[PDB]
Order: C-alpha cells, then sequence, then structure tokens
C-alpha cells in the first residue's frame, strides 16, 4: 500500500514516513497542495492531508483531487474543532484525525480504510 | 440507505432514530448483539454499534458479523480511550466515535462511509 503524505511540517513528514515504512507501507511526501496534485495518480492508495499549508491549502487540494480521484483521504491537521472535522468529511474526506494524534490510532485508521479498499478491489476483480 | 442501530440505551436509540430519519435514512434498532445478528442481512448499509451491552457485547458482535458480512461498521460507545478505539478498528470497524459525541460529526461520518460504499457500488455495477 502506497501512501501520499501531504504536510508542510518536514519534521512531521520525516517522522511519519519512518513510522509508516516500519509498518510496511510505501510512503511518498508532498510539502504543499500543488505538489500533492502533481504526485496524485492511480498508484496512490491513500492520502494523509493537512489543511494549513502554503501555495494550496488542504481544503482546496481535497476539492481539486475529488474532481478526478476517489482515492481514500484522511485529513491529519491541527484544525481539530468539531466544525473543522464536519467540513473536511463533507468536502470528500473519508476520515479526519486532529493533531496531536496517537501514532497507534493513526496506523489503525490507515489500516481500517485500506482493509475496506482491499475488500472492494477483491469484489471488483471477481 | 438503511442503518442498523445497536445499543441497549433505548433513550439514545429513539433519539438517534428520529435524528437519522430526519436526515433521510431508514433506521432499524437492535438492543443487544444477538438481536443485531438476527437483523443483519444484505439490506443493511451500515451498523452503528455499541460495546457494553447485555447478552452479546459489541466486540463479540463485530467478530461474529465479520465472519459473514463486510457491512460498514461505526463503533458508537462510551468506551472511548485511545486503546479502545484501536481495538475496535483492528477487530473490523471502519470508524469509532466515542460518546458523548457531536450529532453533526456522527451524521458526517455516516455520510462519508456511505459515499465511499456508493462509489464502490457504481464501479461494481459498471
Ligand atoms: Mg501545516
Ligand atoms: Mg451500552
Amino acid at each position: 500500500n502506497k501512501i501520499l503524505l501531504v504536510d508542510d511540517d518536514r519534521e512531521l513528514t520525516s517522522l511519519l514516513k519512518e513510522l509508516l515504512e516500519m509498518e510496511g507501507f510505501n510512503v511518498i511526501v508532498a510539502h504543499d497542495g500543488e505538489q500533492a496534485l502533481d504526485l496524485l495518480d492511480d498508484s496512490i492508495d491513500l492520502l494523509l492531508l493537512d489543511v494549513m499549508m502554503p501555495k494550496k491549502n488542504g481544503i482546496d487540494t481535497l476539492k481539486a483531487l475529488r474532481q478526478t480521484h476517489q482515492t481514500p483521504v484522511i485529513m491529519l491537521t491541527a484544525r481539530g474543532s468539531e466544525l473543522d472535522r464536519v467540513l473536511g468529511l463533507e468536502l470528500g474526506a473519508d476520515d479526519y484525525l486532529p493533531k496531536p494524534f496517537n501514532d497507534r490510532e493513526l496506523v489503525a485508521r490507515i489500516r481500517a480504510i485500506l482493509r475496506r479498499s482491499h475488500w472492494s478491489e477483491q469484489k471488483l476483480a471477481a
């Protein structure tokens, strides 16, 4: 499973890339919404997407990517109010996990969404 | 979209049934895990599942239903610690929302999972 990490915090993306690679995932990193849209293709199984970023924020990135891709999206951001969470889900995200987050919960939420994607893929191939 | 509500709190299930029917859903209620397994068939689009219940708890209900059904499951329970959340996701739930919860976030999470189910169904039919 290939994960596209989108966040301008280079300390967080380096830490998450190491954590997720140790959990068996292939991780690629984008540091803004424009770079995310450049790297998004059919090889991506899931996006971890921040909101506040320079060049193109995560809400605009989510709206743009949903015009061409149904790729699973988890918002992962310091914008964690109940209003922010509903906004992210309604604009096309599958899940929304505020920062600070628990590493184990993030890994379990990634695994839960990819388990459902795999079930859909098995049925489609059959 | 047809929702199976599983919780022993009759005050909560009556309130949620009214809320969800006003949001356009068809809602059926089970008050324990045994009744949930009796009511679970291919017509159910999503389960809202509690943990602490008499006769059969939600963790055992989730394990049993995952042997025959890939139906989307959201755990909705007062067992809200980070450890409880990871446990629920790892045992087969798609999402996990602790009580007390925000009504709008619950509705958005239901809508997000059913939006993904609809995308899978469209592809499968094509
Ligand atoms: Mg940021
Ligand atoms: Mg209960």
